[PDB]
């Protein structure tokens, strides 16, 4: 009864949505690809970026651990979340696109172009701005492209620390159940929509990219709606 993500079927999911989904079965081996045309199109990666920055801040002694506080300087921007005192984890967890800002500043330049380059990201184009470049900018990156990279900090085959990559994965968590863990990002710009991570059940452990002509919501209901119709969340 165990899955096969070979015999999966994502049709109904994607009905009235555009989209890519991938589905990457990390022991044995094996990818499911809805949309492998849209899967090859590079794209912005928006807040999904926060992963990188994460990894090469902490890699880099940027920022501490996931901890590291960063006061908000009083001025209300477009959430109401991102209007308080963030740390590396919490700002991932609300996407506080000033936080990562800050960080990205720090990095500078040559360490983010550097780091950068051993991830295969993407056309690893920064020249938007040290701040800018995620944000519908000049970086972008396939679906599939970011499905290789995640499978390798999956493994952990990245030149990374791997204390760094197991703090950047535990911050991606969403949900911890009694039967699985839910880890995830999302993107959103101009119609385009992001959900990345990965999903551990009690029987395997998973990648899965999710990108659509919609909202980053959208991208995360539509691959929560999947995950739960192939048993990997239950409770």
């Amino acid at each position: 009864k165990h899955l096969n993500v070979s015999k999966m079927n994502v049709d109904d999911e994607f009905k009235d949505t555009d989209g890519t989904f991938i589905l990457h079965d990390l022991q044995k081996d094996q990818t499911f690809v809805y949309n492998r045309k849209r899967a090859n199109q590079r794209q912005t990666p928006q807040s999904t970026f926060k992963v990188v920055n994460a990894l090469i801040g902490l890699q880099v002694k940027a920022v501490r651990d996931e901890y590291d506080v960063k006061r908000w300087d009083g001025v209300k921007r477009e959430f109401e979340s991102w209007n308080r005192d963030h740390t590396l984890g919490s700002a991932m967890r609300e996407s506080a696109i000033w936080y990562y800002q800050a960080l990205a500043r720090d990095i500078g330049e040559e360490r983010m172009k550097t780091w950068l380059h051993t991830l295969s990201y993407g056309n690893e184009d920064i020249s938007g701005g040290i701040d800018q470049f995620w944000l519908q900018s000049s970086l972008t990156i396939s679906p599939l492209e970011q499905e290789t990279f995640l499978e390798k900090l999956a493994k952990e085959e990245l030149p990374f620390d791997k204390p760094v990559m197991k703090i950047v994965k535990r911050m991606m968590i969403q949900e911890e159940g009694d039967h699985y863990t839910l880890y995830g990002k999302t993107g959103t710009d101009m119609g385009l929509g992001w959900f990345v991570g990965f999903i551990k059940t009690e029987h395997g452990s998973y990648v899965f990219v999710t990108n659509v002509d919609d909202s980053g919501t959208k991208a995360k209901n539509i691959t929560v709606d999947i995950l739960k119709k192939y048993g990997l969340i239950t409770s």
